[PDB]
């Protein structure tokens, strides 16, 4: 396979690359590192941020989850139609960076004592995300333009962890609710999604979820 | 001027994107923003992610920091020479963002009990850095390639602020302390870094530093 991720054994930041590169019927290996191997310490050692996840894409090596989104959106031609667009789909992924730190700072430290504050908040949360779908063709399409992004992949996983953290926390939002299942019902996306390579991974390393 | 800056009074996530724009020659005007103006709320609710930075060029509205540095460094072509390097000046500002995220979480949670934990783990976090510097030309351009990139204004942003917090955090880095020193010369950046529009604000928000 022209692409490698190298990962723990969790969805984590490279589900949403994942579901890319499935999506855009692209293929990749998987190159697992288990707990143990990590606390070995040689691996870390050599990753220029002494974390995960590392991408290969030919002779070229990336670390950090949306340079390796950013290179396939580049590459690949998902990150709009022009450099309005593109602005745009950046804004889109920032935010989505920004919900998903919040959502891993509760998930891995603070989970028993935070989960119904961060779930009272979370409305306000994902309003940002209905806001712009409201904006470009009634939502109908893709968060930003009328092709889709890198940034619907990762918004797209954003999404589906949070149902599963909040059941139902999308149903104030009809345009992200058809968002979600519009772009899930995509034929390679739906297979890798129900593909036991998925399926069979747990969202986070902590068994929380 | 094309652009205008809407923010608090402080450096904090502006000051990058202003040391691109002045040392790139560019015009903009400086909106401020009290914490009085916004307690109020009106502006904050109007916002897309309900917070500062804003920016203007023209009529694109932008949201988020790192959006604004890679539209400007679209538009202005600071982002490599080709896409291999646009991916490396991505991964490059993805770790300044990381590590800025650190620097903010001791700023405004944890400064006086987690400020020599952070210092003493600060040597770590910066080694990366210095060796993308050794691996580029000896360390004598830039972070990414021969052309300077948003990324190298963000990096110089994230050193000066860690110098203050942590003086002479630098001396074990002999690339990084050049690279300081030769970004800082450069004529309308020197000039701006000068100027009471930069001197005379804090750098965050709570007195801390
Ligand atoms: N900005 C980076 C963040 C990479 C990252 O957090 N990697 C984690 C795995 S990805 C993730 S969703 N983990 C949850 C957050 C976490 C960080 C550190 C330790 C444990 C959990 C990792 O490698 N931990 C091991 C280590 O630091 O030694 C990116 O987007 O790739
Ligand atoms: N990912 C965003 C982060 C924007 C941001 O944190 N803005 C802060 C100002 S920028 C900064 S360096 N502030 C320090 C961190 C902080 C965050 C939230 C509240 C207070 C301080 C803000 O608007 N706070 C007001 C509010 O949320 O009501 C970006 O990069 O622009
Ligand atoms: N063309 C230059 C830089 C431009 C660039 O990096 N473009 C990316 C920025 S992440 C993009 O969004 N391109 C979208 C488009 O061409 O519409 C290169 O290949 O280095
Ligand atoms: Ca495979
Ligand atoms: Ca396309
Ligand atoms: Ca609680
Ligand atoms: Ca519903
Ligand atoms: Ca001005
Ligand atoms: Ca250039
Ligand atoms: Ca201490
Ligand atoms: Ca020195």
């Amino acid at each position: 396979p022209p692409y490698t991720v190298v990962y723990f054994p969790v969805r984590g930041r490279c589900a949403a690359l994942r579901m890319l590169l499935a999506d855009q019927g692209q293929s990749w290996k998987e190159e697992v590192v288990t707990v143990e191997t990590w606390q070995e310490g040689s691996l870390k050692a050599s990753c220029l941020y002494g974390q995960l996840p590392k991408f290969q894409d030919g002779d070229l090596t990336l670390y950090q989850s949306n340079t390796i989104l950013r290179h396939l959106g580049r590459t690949l031609g998902l990150y709009g139609k022009d450099q309005q667009e593109a602005a745009l789909v950046d804004m889109v992924n920032d935010g989505v960076e920004d919900l998903r730190c919040k959502y891993i700072s509760l998930i891995y430290t603070n989970y028993e004592a935070g989960k119904d504050d961060y779930v009272k908040a979370l409305p306000g949360q994902l309003k940002p995300f209905e806001t712009l779908l409201s904006q470009n063709q009634g939502g109908k399409t893709f968060i930003v333009g009328d092709q889709i992004s890198f940034a619907d992949y990762n918004l797209l996983d954003l999404l589906l962890i949070h149902e599963v953290l909040a059941p139902g926390c999308l149903d104030a939002f009809p345009l992200l609710s058809a968002y979600v299942g519009r772009l899930s019902a995509r034929p390679k996306l739906k297979a890798f999604l129900a593909s036991p390579e998925y399926v069979n991974l747990p969202i986070n390393g902590n068994g929380k979820q």
